[PDB]
C-alpha cells in the first residue's frame, strides 16, 4: 500500500478522539494496518470513539495495572487477529500521572504511593506490554511507545517528566529483550499536544501556574522547533510513530524519535 | 582547612566500611566537615562501622521509605547539630533495587512492587531527602547524590538503571526546589565500585551470567577510562562527592558530575 | 508508489558501489524518486558506477570544496530537473579526513590543514550543499547527512570523529535555515559500513593497530546493538535516509536518527 | 593552602581584566597556584592586565595558530618555571570566530577560511596546547577549556557553538592521550560571561538582531539557572575550573562541567 501495509498493529492508549493513539491508529489504518487496540477502563466510550476509524477494529480491555489483563493479553489479541497470525506492530501510548505528581502541587508534596502508580502505569507498563506482546510478535516486527523529552526539567509535568525518564530508560532494556525476537523497541518524544487532559492543564485544572507553565512550554516549543509545532495536530506525530512501525527505520532500537519539530535540537 | 572546613553535611548511605558513603563521610571528615550521618535498619552495625571515621558523628535512624521517619528528620539533625545550626550539605548514597528487578532474573520478570520498591529507595527518596532536608540547609549549601549513567542500558543492573534514569530524572527537580533555598543538587555518576554487595554479584549472588556480565562491565571501564578505573578505590569517588559539596563547584546544579575515569566519555 | 514517489532528491557522495549513498540512491529510485547524483572527481568512474542504479539519474560535478560548483549548483540541478522543478530531497554523504587526521598517525600529529580540510568536506559542506541548495527546495523537503556518532571518542576515527561532532553541530543550525523554506534537515548517524574506504582501514591501510581498533568497534557493535548490526549491509541505512526523505517523519528536524542497530542505546 | 597550593598552572586566554582566563588566574592565585600565563599578540597590554592579579607570573608569548609558538611553549614554560619542574595545569581559556560566523551574518555566509580560522583557535588549539604541554605534566596533572554547551543551535553564535561542538569532541580526544600521562582534560561550559566582547555584541557591535538575540539568551540562562546566573560574575566559572585544576575531581575526564547555574538541566 500503504507504509503499513498488511502489518497487524495493537495500538494502546485511545481515550478520546483527540488521543496522540488515536490518531496512530488513523494513520496506521490509512497506511494498510490492521489494529487491534487496547482501551483501558471505559471501553464502550472506546468502542465508539474508535468506531470513527478509518476501519474496524477489535477493541480489547487492558489495564496496564492488570496483571491478569497481561496474562491474557495476547491469547485474547491472536483470537482477535486469528491463530495462524502475528504482530507486526505495538504501540504504547499509555500515561498517567495522579495529579499530586503533576500540579502546582509542589514536587516535594507528591506520595510516593501516586508516583509509583504514574510510573507503573507511563513507564513499567512499557516492559509489561513488550512482555505480553513479544511472544506474539513478527520478527521485523515494531513496539513504539510515546514519550517526551525529560532530559531537562521543565515546570508543570513533574513526576510525570520523572515517568518519562523511567520510560526512555526502559525503552532500552525492552530493546534487548526485543531484539531477541527481531522486533526494535522505540519511543517518539512528541512535542505538546492539545489532547483533553492537556487542554484541561492549560485551561487551569491543575491550577493556574501549571496552566500558564504548560502554555509557555508551548509557545517556547513552537518558536524553538525549526519548521515550527502546531500543539493542535497529532498527526506528524502519528505519523513519526508509523515510520517506527513500517520498515524504514530497520536499524534503529532502544531509541527515541523526536517528533517534535526540532525544538530539542534548539536552545532559543 | 579542609576543603569542607566547618560544614554541617548528613551523608546517608553507610552500610559497610566498603560502603562509597563511609568513604565520602571520611574524606568529607579529614576535609573539616562535621558529619551527621543517617542509616537504615542496622543502626548498631552502623554505628560500629562509623567508629571508624576520623571524627564522631552522630548517627540518625533514616528509613528513606518512612515516612516518620522523614518527617521527624531534620528536627533529629537540628537537635544532633545544635538549634541554632543548619545543614551545608546532604548526600544521598542510597540504593536498592530487589534482586527480580537485578538478576539473570530477566527484566520482564520483576514484578512492579519490586522496581516500585526500588525506585522508591534508589530515586524517590532523593525528593524525599530534600524535602525533609531542604528547611534545614543553608544559602550555598550543596544536595548530593550517587549515581551511575544510565544513558544506555547495559547488562545485569536492569530495573537499576531505569531508577538511576529516574533518579537523574528526579535530581534536575529537586534542583529547582534546592535554587530557592540557594542550595545545589548533583549527582555523582561513579563507575562500579567492589562494594560488598557488588563483589557478591560479581561472585555469583545473582546468578553466574549476572555475575560475568558486571565483570565484563568492570573491565571494560578501566579499558575505557581514559585514566583508568579500579573498582576497588571508591576514594576519587568520595573526592568528587566532596568537591560538589565545597564551594568550588558553585554553578553547577541539576547536574552530573561523572567520577568514573572518563569511560563515559568514551566509546571504546 | 513508492515512499519516495515523485520526489526529486539530490545525492551526493556516491564513489563507488559500496557507497552508502549508492545504496541511498537505489533504494531511493526503487521507492519512487527521481534523482540527481552530484559526485566529486572522478565523474566518469561515478557515471560508470551510477549506470547500475535502477533508473537514470543526471549526474552533476560537485567538489565540495570548490565555491564555483556551490555557486552554480543550483543552477546546474535546475537545469537536470526542469526550471518549472524543485528538489524535495538533499542526501550528503560526503566525508573525508586526511589520513593524518585518521591513523595510528597520533591524534596530536593530524596538522591543522589536514583537520581543515576534513571538516571542509565533513562538516561545512553540509551547510554549503544546504545554503546552494535550499533556494531550489520544495516546501515539505528534507535534507539528510551521513552522520556517526561522535558523542564518545573511539579508537582510529580520530579527527573524522572530531568532524562529525561539527557536522552534528552544522545539522541543528542548518535545520534553523531549512525550517524557513519547510524544509527538514536532520543526520542518519549509521554504525560502521564497510565500504571500500572502511575495508582498506580494517585490511591496514592506515596501519596495523588503526586496523584492530575498527575491527573491535564493529565486532563491539553488533555486540551491543539489540538488533545487531551487519557491517557489510548499508541498507538499512539507505532505508533510514530514504525515512527521513520521506514525509514520514514530518515533525523531525535539526536532529540525528541512529541507524546503528540501537547500539548506541546501550554499554555493552 | 588553598585548593591548589604549589600547583604549577598554565593559564592562557588573558586579553582584558574581564576575560574568564583573568578570574580563573586570579582565583587560582588565591588558591595557592605558580601560574604561568601565555597572552595571544598584544604581551604589554596583557602583562599590564595581569599586573594586577595576585602574585607575579611569567607571561609567554601563545598564538596557538602559530606552529613556532607552539614549538617553543613547553621549553619556554619549563625556563618560567625552573629545569626541575613540571605543569600540574593547563588551562585552555582561548576562542575566536571571525564576525562572519557569527553576526546577523546569516550563518550560510561565513566562508570556510574564517569558520577554520575560529575552530584552529577555538578548537583545534586544545589539542595543539596539550601536544606542547602534556610533555612537561606531572601525573595528577589536569588541562581544562572553556567550553559552552553546543548541544543545541542557538541564535548569534552560529560557527562559534560548531567550535565548540568540536572543542568538545577534541576534549575526548586529548583525554585519551592526557591519560597516558596521568593527566586529566575536561571542559568547562559556562553560561554567558559579560566580557568585553560579549557587551560590545550585546551592545549591538555584530548588528542588533544579534545584540537582542544574546540578551535574550542571557535573560533566559537566569531564568533557567535553579541557581541563578549572574553574567557580570566569572568567578563561579574561575573557580570551577580550579576545581577541575585541583585533585578534588580525580576521576573525571574528557569531560564537560557546567558552571552555568544549572540552566542546561532545565527546558524552562
Ligand atoms: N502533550 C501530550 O499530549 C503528550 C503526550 N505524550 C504521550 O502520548 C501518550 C498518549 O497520551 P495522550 O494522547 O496525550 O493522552 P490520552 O489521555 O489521550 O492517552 C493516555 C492514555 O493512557 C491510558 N491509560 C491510563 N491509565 C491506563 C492504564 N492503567 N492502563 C491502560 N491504559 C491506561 C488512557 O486510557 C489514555 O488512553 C502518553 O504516553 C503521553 O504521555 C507524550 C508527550 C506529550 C507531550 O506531553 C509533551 C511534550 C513536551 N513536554 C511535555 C509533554
Ligand atoms: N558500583 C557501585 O557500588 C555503585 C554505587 N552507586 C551508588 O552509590 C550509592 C551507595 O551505594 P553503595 O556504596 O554501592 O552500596 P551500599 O550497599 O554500601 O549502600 C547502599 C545504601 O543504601 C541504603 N539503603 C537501602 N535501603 C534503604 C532505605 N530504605 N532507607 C535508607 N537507606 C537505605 C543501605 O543501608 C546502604 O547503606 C547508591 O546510590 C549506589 O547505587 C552508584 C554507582 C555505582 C556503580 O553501580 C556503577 C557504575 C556503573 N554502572 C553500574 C554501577
Ligand atoms: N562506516 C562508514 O562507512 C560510515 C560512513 N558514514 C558516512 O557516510 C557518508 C558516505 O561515506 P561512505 O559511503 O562510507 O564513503 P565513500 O568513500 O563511499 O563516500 C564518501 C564520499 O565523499 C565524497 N567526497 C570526498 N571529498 C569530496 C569533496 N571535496 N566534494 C564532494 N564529495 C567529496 C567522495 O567522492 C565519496 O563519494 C560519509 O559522511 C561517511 O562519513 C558515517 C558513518 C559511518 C560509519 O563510519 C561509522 C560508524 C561508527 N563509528 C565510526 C564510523
Ligand atoms: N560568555 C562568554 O564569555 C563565554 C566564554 N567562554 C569561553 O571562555 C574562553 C575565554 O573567553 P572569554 O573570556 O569570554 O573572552 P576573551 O576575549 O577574554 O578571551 C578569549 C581569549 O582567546 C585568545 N585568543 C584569540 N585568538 C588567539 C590565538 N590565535 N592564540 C592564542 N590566544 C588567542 C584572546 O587573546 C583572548 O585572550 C573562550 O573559550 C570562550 O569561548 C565559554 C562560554 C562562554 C559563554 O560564551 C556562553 C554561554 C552560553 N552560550 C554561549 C556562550
Amino acid at each position: 500500500t500503504g507504509l503499513l501495509d498488511g502489518k497487524r498493529i495493537l495500538v494502546s492508549g485511545i481515550i478520546t478522539d483527540s488521543s496522540i493513539a488515536f490518531h496512530i491508529a488513523r494513520v496506521a489504518q490509512e497506511q494498510g494496518a490492521q489494529l487491534v487496540l487496547t482501551g483501558f477502563d471505559r471501553l464502550r466510550l472506546i468502542q465508539r470513539i474508535t468506531d470513527r476509524l478509518p476501519a474496524k477494529a477489535p477493541l480489547l480491555e487492558l489495564d496496564v495495572q492488570n496483571e491478569e489483563h497481561l496474562a491474557s493479553l495476547a491469547g485474547r489479541v491472536t483470537e482477535a487477529i486469528g491463530a495462524g497470525n502475528k504482530l507486526d506492530g505495538v504501540v504504547h501510548a499509555i500515561g498517567f500521572m495522579p495529579q499530586t505528581g503533576m500540579g502546582i502541587n509542589p514536587f516535594f508534596d507528591a506520595p510516593y504511593a501516586d508516583v509509583s502508580k504514574g510510573i507503573h502505569i507511563s513507564a513499567y507498563s512499557y516492559a509489561s506490554m513488550a512482555k505480553a506482546l513479544l511472544p506474539i510478535m513478527n520478527p521485523g516486527g515494531s513496539i513504539v511507545g510515546m514519550d517526551f523529552d525529560p532530559s531537562r526539567a521543565m515546570p508543570a509535568y513533574n513526576w510525570m517528566t520523572v515517568a518519562k525518564s523511567a520510560l526512555e530508560s526502559v525503552n532500552r532494556f525492552v530493546a534487548r529483550e526485543a531484539g531477541k525476537y527481531g522486533v526494535r523497541s522505540n519511543l517518539v518524544a512528541a512535542g505538546p499536544i492539545r489532547t483533553l487532559a492537556m487542554s484541561a492543564i492549560v485551561g487551569g485544572a491543575l491550577g493556574e501556574e501549571a496552566g500558564a507553565q504548560i502554555q509557555l512550554l508551548e509557545e517556547g516549543w513552537d518558536q524553538r522547533a525549526p519548521i515550527g509545532w502546531n500543539m493542535k495536530d497529532a498527526t506528524p506525530v502519528a505519523k513519526t510513530v508509523c515510520a517506527l512501525l513500517s520498515d524504514w527505520l530497520p536499524a534503529t532500537t532502544g531509541d527515541i524519535i523526536y517528533a517534535d519539530g526540532g525544538a530539542h535540537t534548539q536552545l532559543l
